[PDB]
């Protein structure tokens, strides 16, 4: 309950992830992959034959879900049924699954209590769409990353090539597109940001200069 926490909010693709690994570094502090959470169900719903598109089905599931997750030893390790899928929960499909299920309110709800449990001394980077909204609301330090999404879905496909897959720029802006929309329209804990939240727009920043505010900002609230 008692333990500082940097909420870190924002869009897809927006670079949360970096900026979270990289601020836990920094700080020595614990981290949480929110959306890990929310990818690890989509994915126990397809292996346990569960309807993406039935929130009384994921219920269940989600109340009892047996994940996992191992410190980042240079990069995080998602458990599922004491499985590493941490590829698996990193591809498309999951990610779409993963907004399906994250819609239902009573799923959410059904998830509160694991992630606030990673609120420990001395301290926790949260990252996710409503971390600094609903789930840790009194968090000292609240940061809403985001960019253009044409500027995401850019990023988004060089990463796609970088590793050889093809792309298309239409498609994939459309892909994030849908994704935030749904995210945001969502009538329970959307993504928007935190009245107090600062407001990083990376659109021009590049990696280091988004650590660089980041890390600024933090040590400045939190002394
Ligand atoms: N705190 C969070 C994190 C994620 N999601 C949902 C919406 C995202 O589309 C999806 C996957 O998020 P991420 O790409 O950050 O893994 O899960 C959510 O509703 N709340």
């Amino acid at each position: 309950a008692i333990a500082p926490v940097i909420t870190i909010d924002g869009p897809s693709g927006a670079g949360k992830g970096t900026l979270c690994k990289a601020m836990a570094e920094a700080l020595q502090w614990h981290l949480l992959d929110s959306g890990a959470i929310y990818r690890v169900l989509a994915l126990a719903a397809l292996h346990h034959h569960v309807d993406v598109a039935s929130e009384d089905a994921l219920v269940p599931l989600a109340s009892h879900l047996d994940v996992r997750f191992v410190s980042t030893n240079g990069n995080l390790e998602v458990i599922l049924e004491g499985e590493d899928v941490s590829g698996e929960i990193r591809t498309q499909e999951v990610a779409n699954a993963a907004s399906q299920v994250a819609a239902f309110p009573r799923v959410r709800e059904a998830l509160l209590r694991r992630q606030r449990a990673f609120r420990e001394l001395p301290g926790l980077i949260a990252d996710g769409r409503d971390m600094g909204t609903v789930v840790f609301p009194d968090a000292p330090v609240k940061i809403f990353l985001d960019a253009s999404s044409e500027e995401r879905a850019h990023r988004r496909m060089l990463q796609l090539q970088e590793k050889g897959f093809s792309v298309n720029f239409e498609r994939l802006l459309a892909e994030i597109k849908e994704r935030d929309d749904r995210d945001r329209n969502r009538a329970v804990a959307p993504l928007v940001p935190a009245a107090d939240a600062l407001v990083l727009d990376s659109t021009t920043l590049s990696i280091e200069q988004v650590i660089e505010k980041a890390l600024q900002y933090a040590r400045q609230k939190l002394a």
